[PDB]
């Protein structure tokens, strides 16, 4: 099976998909997000960073506040299972990280953390 | 605090939002969808259901295959927590349901499940 | 044939509808719009804006840089055939134009001028 | 200036952008299509489309009536301005066409022409 998804962020507010599906039998994951947009990553920049569904509200609202310079995520911030940096238009950023961190009876949600971005850019990510 | 939403969906292939909030003070809930489309329900109906995210896929798989005649819902199917009717164009149709049928640190998916529609037409619903 | 529409902008950087037809055989047309989301109008706000197809990029222009107290529209803007105030959660505004100040042959846009809403939020206007 | 654009259409009756600008100083411009969801062609299938906008309903009516044998398009349409083949999940097609089949002044849709796609899957194509 795969284990890897290719994710872009657009200058329309919206990832190209909001369902991740991770094959149980995948050790590693990789998500390769880029930036097919023209404007520059302190107006519509994104990441895609992955939580519970419980912690994506309080990653969102303290990663917000953190400003341009931290990427909006709150430094040290535990309930970030896994994210890339974040990227403007023309920028590529990869993550990998172990499929032993997620579970099943666990539900994820993946999501940018940009101000006010997560209203659209959020989809669900699931073991199967 | 509303314990009611007042949801769309339209002709394309889309509802009006992608989370619904029910307040842990509610006693009840209320949906109420519209189609502000002009597409006949044949070829562009909407439902609004509700189940857990773990029990969606079975939902919307099974529910396709039952027909425009059965509202795109296997019969009997104890999976849906509460559901609307399928209406197209011009129609209307709200579900009031018992909020004590959700609990906390589950987790759940509102979808339509005419066929294919679910891969846009979904979102979350919370307690809070 | 009706000679209104009900239009709404949410918290997700969107409208509900992306091609509006206004019948040739109306006299007036109203847009009424709503924002049923929770952000206030200086994060979230929306207005519904027409104008020309090769209009659209200046009104954006132009209408970002004068700011909320403006309504994000410039001052005197000719290009602006019709338009709403710009609102925010809770609230709503109508617009009614003359149909007499649309042509065939012509091609027309809408949206909304909120910083960079418009990538999203906008859509077709056409006589039929 | 660059002269090609690569365009995805998914699972989620999406494509990833809605406006193409094609810089007027490009003799040829490409479209590089590619389908990156899981459904099939005959239930998911995707072409990219251009047409004037005053071309654009004829085209995608007789379009859909043709079928998947047809790739959705009504034979010797002289309204298509350009076309992709039809695809579904993991294919892709290119077009190249001449920008001087382009004029200033008009203004062009792209769209894709499987049955009802196209009130999501649209966008404007524009010289600058
Ligand atoms: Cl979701
Ligand atoms: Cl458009
Ligand atoms: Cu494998
Ligand atoms: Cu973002
Ligand atoms: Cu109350
Ligand atoms: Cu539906
Ligand atoms: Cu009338
Ligand atoms: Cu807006
Ligand atoms: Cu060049
Ligand atoms: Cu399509």
């Amino acid at each position: 099976a795969e284990c890897s998804v290719d994710i872009q962020g657009n200058d329309q507010f919206q990832f190209n998909t909001n369902a991740i599906t991770v094959d149980k039998s995948c050790k590693q994951f990789t998500v390769n997000l880029s930036h097919p947009g023209n404007l520059p990553k302190n107006v519509m920049g994104h990441n895609w960073v992955l939580s519970t569904a419980a912690d994506m509200q309080g990653v969102v609202t303290d990663g917000m506040a953190s400003g341009l310079d931290k990427d909006y995520l709150k430094p040290d911030d535990s309930r970030v299972i896994a994210h890339t940096k974040l990227i403007g238009s023309g920028e590529k950023d990869s993550v990998t990280f172990d499929v032993s961190k997620l579970k099943e009876g666990e539900q994820y949600m993946f999501f940018c953390t940009f101000p006010f971005h997560s209203a659209l850019m959020k989809g669900t990510l699931t073991l199967k």
